[PDB]
């Protein structure tokens, strides 16, 4: 049944053809249970083992290495019996890495808390219904409830389904709907219809929602919807956002593999075209059946050369290091690839209650009468400090401490607040903090009484647990509450009838203490207290009282105001019909006005500053709350989102106002407006979606289950440490200390981490460019293998792996947080940097091939044809007497390759220092800036010589020690790489853009 809230009780009963006195018959239940299903939220799954594994091998790059490793495995078996003992090294090293980087990928995904599981914790196991079977209520399984049955809820129950209220048995029904609105203030329900078909949850005061709980009262209703069709069901469906979207950096890495997989094949085509005269001459060695082993050889070397095999490892290591750094700042990260994204954040959406605020009602202002003289009426106003339920804070007057006890009026004020109260304070020794017991707006009064300590009761020695209600207990020892005239909607006030508990206060006699909506209470007052005296209520006194109350309730204050009063001469206990609330207004007449208290859910201390720091970094902050527009806007001004007098006509909307706008306007409002109130959970995700529609990196901060959808939809969901489990499980980060400042620190961390990643990524990929150039030269020029896949993997995994990791340790800039968010589509390298790295690559591709060709010609260890006939080295065994005159196994010597590898390694160790800064010379920024980089290079060279000396290695790597003359050659062709890059920088740092 849709729109049950807009229908009358009769119509809802008629809709299901059920009687409120009997309920559904077993046949109806069976029927409805077949049509509507069971009243439960469906669990989730899909993490199929034979699926999450296939995903690890879904990347275009990992597939190329998968194929390559296989092709390399076939060439290992179909290998000569020369030394096929260590030929499968390469095929296994690759397969090892793949299954390694793949098994880890399943680890981060298998280990994931389900937000749905946490949400289902709000679904009660049992429910109470009235069926045709019995006349007495039946306590059955909540999941067995169905649309149409008559349900009963009472204090403490967790609402079992979305229900249309039929009849309230208590004076009022109090409901805590915080899971849908984020507010803990209990809402007063009624049974009248709510006309508006587009009404929001907070407007549906005649409905009870599944997952919510009853704070007080008892009522009967009819189930309208169950399962996924409920409000918490909408939250659940939204949480089912399985479609995983990749971050900007991840997107940049995917396009890289795209073009890479193209260039690879493109080069493979070039090679198959450069060798035109291959099968043109009578060749018998190159079998058409078995001869393509030449291409399946280079095809492998090419892939291994282009793919930065070690990149995915250095990224995770860098992110892991960053994650620990943030945890140090009380920022627990649940998603590693989030650290980077947070730094790209341009818009931070934020919940208010419990996130921006403490979610702890606090009385911050109060007043009593000061003087009365005809038309003149002055007041004694005080402010109160503290933003929590803890009895910590002072009462000030003119920003100066005072003793509440000194003012008689305050003594009565406190007495009313202590007695006309149904809540209390409790110290949670486990969590080490004071918590409320009962309603928030009532506990604020309790807490208030503890701060005022009107009787100057000694509380220093007392402990936490004892301090919690020390002053309130003092007043209860003086005046006893005999009974309560519970609050009722028709009167909007409540009172307690009390009498002295000691003959020492006999003069007070019977008194009724009243509190409530100001207007009604004040109208029922005929007197006003002035100290311990009392004078009549006059027009001037009344207007003075109301005028101040009006200011407190709608300006920079916008406080929730309560008027406090006491009937000095109440009726006889026997003249009061206590079971008929409709009589209570009359008993609360002829009152004496005592004072007013003003309270609010206060912003956290570090929020205002945090907002400003965000703004400096070009980061906008938008409030999205389930609370009302008025207080939402007031808080925006308090924390700086809006200026003190800024016009907010079109910069603030309620959920209903927002939906009223056309889809087009809705989209733009999200860019201009900074405040959305009276919102439903779907509104928050909707606005986040709109922001993202403009390709903005948006974050969401929240604490309630009503923030879940939005926390999920956002690129970075940030949850409060003291928030709900649902919010935490749906977020990428958790602020363990609920300190908003941590968000700014996390953003900075994210920008600093990215700048370094942007470096070692360029360093690594730059290296792969040279490696591919080499393979291309030593293939087109028909020269002998200068480098083999086994050699390349070691370079891209260890040799450069360490230096890359060390680059992630570069010191961050100073103006990092003083600059605007970087565009998400910003390319890691293009323009001048493209050409700049286009050259460095060409160089490396020549320094390696040349270092190999050098040994085969001008070296003093194996001279060759100084006429480049080294190209036809292949035709040495076929026609030896041609132009040889030496062993043919010379074109496989370890000397030439070792020469090339030492050039590559040395060039990279030097190109690492070139990576310490983009456009800054190593002189303007010395290498010793990053002690880790230096220590990194040393660990690399040592591991390099390790492969040239430890006998069991040179064999598998096909390498061989070098002379002091050999090495000199390397340092002569590598070292100049620093000069080249140092020059390219100048070309831009002093011309292009510098
Ligand atoms: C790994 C090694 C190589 C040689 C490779 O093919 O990388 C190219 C490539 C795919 C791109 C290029 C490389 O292009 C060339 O070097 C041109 C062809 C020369 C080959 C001649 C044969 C000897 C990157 C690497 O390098 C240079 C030096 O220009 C820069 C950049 O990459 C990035 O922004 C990095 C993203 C992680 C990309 O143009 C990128 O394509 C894109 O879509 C981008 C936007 O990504
Ligand atoms: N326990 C209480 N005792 C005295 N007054 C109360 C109590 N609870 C609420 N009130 C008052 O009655 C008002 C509640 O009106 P109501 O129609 O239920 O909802 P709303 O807050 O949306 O106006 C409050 O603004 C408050 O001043
Ligand atoms: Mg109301
Ligand atoms: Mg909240
Ligand atoms: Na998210």
């Amino acid at each position: 049944m849709e729109a049950a809230h807009s229908k009358s009780t009769e119509e809802c009963l008629a809709y299901f053809g059920v009687s409120e006195t009997t309920g559904l018959t077993p046949d109806q239940v069976k029927r409805h249970l077949e049509k509507y299903g069971h009243n439960e939220l469906p669990a989730e799954e899909g993490k199929s083992l034979w699926e999450l594994v296939i995903e690890q091998f879904e990347d275009l790059l990992v597939r190329i290495l998968l194929l390559a490793a296989c092709i390399s495995f076939v060439l290992a078996w179909f290998e000569e019996g020369e030394e096929t003992i260590t030929a499968f090294v390469e095929p296994f090293v690759i397969l090892l890495i793949l299954i390694a980087n793949a098994i880890v990928g399943v680890w981060q995904e298998r280990n994931a808390e389900n937000a749905i599981e946490a949400l289902k914790e709000y679904e009660p196991e049992m429910g109470k219904v009235y069926r045709a079977d019995r006349k007495s209520v039946q306590r059955i399984k909540a999941r067995d409830i169905v649309p149409g049955d008559i349900v009963e809820v009472a204090v403490g129950d967790k609402v079992p389904a979305d229900i249309r209220i039929l009849s309230i048995k208590s004076t009022t029904l109090r409901v805590d709907q915080s899971i849908l609105t984020g507010e803990s203030v209990s809402v007063i329900k009624h049974t009248e219809p709510v006309p508006d078909p587009r009404a929001v949850n907070q407007d549906k005061k005649n409905m009870l929602f599944s997952g919510t709980n009853i704070a007080a009262g008892k009522a009967l209703g009819i189930v309208a919807t169950t399962g996924v069709s409920t409000e918490i069901g909408k939250i659940r469906d939204q949480m089912a956002a399985t479609e995983q979207d990749k971050t900007p950096l991840q997107q940049k890495l995917d396009e890289f593999g795209e073009q890479l997989s193209k260039v690879i094949s493109l080069i493979c085509v070039a090679v198959w075209l450069i060798n035109i005269g291959h099968f043109n001459d009578p060749v018998h060695g190159g079998s058409w059946i078995r001869g393509a082993i030449y291409y399946f050889k280079i095809a492998v070397a090419l892939a291994v050369a282009a793919i930065p095999e070690g990149l995915p490892a250095v990224i995770t290591t860098c992110l892991a290091l960053g994650t620990r750094r943030m945890a140090k700042k009380n920022a627990i990260v649940r998603s590693l690839p989030s650290v980077e994204t947070l730094g790209c954040t341009s818009v931070i959406c934020s919940d208010k209650t419990g996130t921006l605020t403490t979610n702890q009602m606090s009385v911050c202002k109060m007043f009593i009468i000061d003087k009365v003289d005809g038309d003149f009426c002055s007041l004694n106003e005080f402010s109160i400090t503290g933003s929590t339920y803890a009895p910590e804070g002072e009462v000030l007057k003119n920003d100066k401490p005072i003793r509440s006890g000194q003012f008689d009026g305050l003594v009565e004020l406190a007495t009313i607040c202590a007695l006309c109260n149904d809540s209390s304070l409790d110290f949670n020794e486990t969590k080490g903090v004071y918590e409320k017991v009962g309603e928030a707006t009532e506990t604020a009064l309790t807490t208030l009484v503890e701060k005022m300590n009107v009787f100057n009761t000694e509380v220093r020695n007392l402990s936490k647990v004892e301090r919690a209600n020390a002053c309130n207990s003092v007043i209860r020892q003086l005046m006893k509450k005999e009974f309560t005239l519970e609050f009722s909607r028709d009167r909007k006030s409540m009172s307690v009838y009390c009498s002295p508990a000691k003959s020492s206060r006999a003069a007070v006699g019977n008194k009724m203490f009243v509190k409530g909506a100001p207007e009604g209470v004040i109208d029922r007052c005929n007197y006003v207290r002035v100290g311990t005296t009392r004078v009549p209520m006059t027009g001037p006194v009344k207007e003075k009282i109301l005028s101040v109350i009006k200011e407190w309730g709608t300006g920079r204050d916008t406080l929730r105001c309560l008027a406090l009063a006491t009937r000095d001469t109440p009726p006889k206990r026997e003249e009061m019909v206590l079971d008929d609330s409709s009589r209570f207004m009359e008993y609360e007449t002829d009152l004496t006005f005592v004072g007013v208290v003003g309270m609010l859910d206060p912003p956290r201390k570090e929020v205002m500053g945090s907002i400003q720091l965000c703004r400096d970094a070009g980061i906008r902050v938008i409030m999205i709350t389930g609370d009302n527009k008025g207080t939402a806007i007031a808080i925006c001004r308090r924390i700086g989102i809006f200026g003190e007098n800024e016009e907010v006509a079109d910069r603030a909307y309620t959920g209903r106002e927002f939906d009223d706008l056309p889809l087009a306007e809705q989209r733009e409002a999200c860019r201009r407006a900074c405040c959305f109130a009276r919102v439903e959970p779907s509104h928050k995700s909707k606005i986040v979606e709109y922001l993202q529609s403009y390709d903005e990196i948006t974050a969401m901060t929240g604490d309630g289950v009503n923030d879940a959808p939005a926390l999920k939809k956002a690129e970075i969901g940030i949850a409060m440490g003291s928030g709900t489990a649902v919010a935490k499980t749906a977020s990428e980060m958790v602020l363990a200390d609920d300190n908003f400042s941590t968000i700014v620190a996390a953003v900075e961390e994210g920008r600093a981490i990215y700048n370094n990643m942007k470096q070692f990524i360029r360093y690594l990929i730059s290296s792969n460019v040279g490696e591919v150039v080499c393979i291309f030269l030593t293939a087109a020029l028909g020269l002998p293998e200068a480098l083999i896949p086994v050699q390349l993997l070691w370079v891209n995994l260890v040799t450069d792996g360490l230096p890359a990791t060390a680059l992630g340790f570069n010191p961050p800039d100073l103006d990092i947080m003083d600059r605007p968010p970087r565009s998400p589509k910003e390319p890691l390298i293009s323009g001048w940097l493209f050409f700049r790295y286009m050259a460095i690559g060409g160089y490396v591709g020549a320094a390696t091939v040349g270092a190999a060709a050098w040994w085969f010609m001008y070296a003093e260890d194996g001279p060759g044809v100084t006429y480049h006939q080294l190209t036809h080295f292949m035709q040495c065994t076929e026609d030896h007497p041609h132009f040889e005159g030496l062993d043919c196994e010379i074109f496989e010597a370890p000397e030439p390759m070792t020469m090339a590898l030492s050039v590559l390694v040395t060039i990279e160790m030097c190109n690492a220092l070139n990576s310490l800064s983009e456009n800054q010379s190593l002189m303007r920024m010395p290498p010793w800036v990053n002690i880790w980089l230096l220590g990194s290079i040393c660990l690399s060279m040592s591991l390099h010589f390790l492969i040239l000396y430890v006998d069991p290695l040179p064999m598998i790597f096909k390498l061989k020690a070098l002379d002091l003359t050999q090495w000199l050659m390397v340092l002569k062709i590598s070292l100049p790489v620093i000069g080249l890059d140092e020059i390219l920088k100048f070309i831009a740092r002093n011309y292009l853009e510098g």
